[PDB]
């Protein structure tokens, strides 16, 4: 997969010099590339979610629109979801559609397949906002 | 699980060759020893390429420890004794998540004990080199 920063390098959304500002920023502070490069003013939440989404060939949604399935969250207990980030929102046969804020979690990942064995999984990029508001609203 | 395997992730960016990998694997079995410190010992690889390469297949960040951002009112979450033992220091709380540097993020043994030392937060993980996670317990314990 291709590197977030140089993904919005070849997008033409941050500068060669942006990039690495906020590269050396985050080697200070341990925070996420996407909003280092918020908190300095080069990239906005919108383009953020938008370009992951690029990154990982995930759809975005907005979860303050969705309808979700009220019967394929609770396949995923809260303590889990809330942990995760993680909402299950759907299913068609045995494939789930899970909406996560992080979903390039590597550890989460690996959680979600052990808390969610022998479903096919597909996801989906939602703000962090939405899940939060999301979990207070189908729990 | 799933990321990509370390000697490949190696192999495809130039780091170390076919031959080479299959030399360590070669010799890695049963020593103990994983394939990274392998490579090491054979002078294929150092440790700081090491570290920047597991950030990558764990897709995060290397920090420097010794000039970053550290909650020095978050620390003390995790008791010194555990810190030591797990290589791991709490640098952030926000809400309910904690931002954890470890030394071995890979560490999936430490990983699981950390979670149970730290139940009802949740962790963002970021590498930083061992000698920088001692430098820090003797700084903010
Ligand atoms: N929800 C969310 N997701 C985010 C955000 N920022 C980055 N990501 C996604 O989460 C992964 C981890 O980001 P990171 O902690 O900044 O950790 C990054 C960062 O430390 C660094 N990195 C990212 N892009 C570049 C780059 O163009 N050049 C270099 N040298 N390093 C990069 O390598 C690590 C892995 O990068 P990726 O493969 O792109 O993987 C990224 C990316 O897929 C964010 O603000 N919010
Ligand atoms: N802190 C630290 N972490 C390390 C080090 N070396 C590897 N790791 C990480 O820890 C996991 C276990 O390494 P392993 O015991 O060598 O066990 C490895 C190794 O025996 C083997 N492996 C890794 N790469 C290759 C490869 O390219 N080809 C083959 N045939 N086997 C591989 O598969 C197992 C799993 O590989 P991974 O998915 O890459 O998962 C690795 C990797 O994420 C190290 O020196 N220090």
């Amino acid at each position: 997969r291709k590197r977030l920063g140089d993904l919005l390098v070849e997008e033409g959304i941050v500068s060669e010099a942006q990039l690495e500002q906020a590269l050396n920023a985050q080697k200070n502070t341990g925070r996420r590339l996407g909003d280092t490069l918020i908190s300095l003013g080069f990239l906005s939440e919108t383009q953020l979610l938008n370009f992951l989404a690029q990154q990982l060939s995930l759809p975005v949604i907005d979860l303050s629109r969705a309808h979700v399935d009220i019967d394929a969250v609770p396949l995923l207990p809260e303590v889990h979801a809330r942990r995760l980030r993680a909402l299950v929102i759907g299913r068609s046969g045995d494939t789930l559609r899970i909406a996560m804020s992080d979903p390039a979690d590597l550890f989460a990942q690996e959680a979600l397949l052990n808390q969610l064995p022998d479903y096919g999984f597909e996801f989906v990029i939602a703000p962090e906002k939405q899940l939060v508001d999301g979990f207070d609203r189908y729990y």
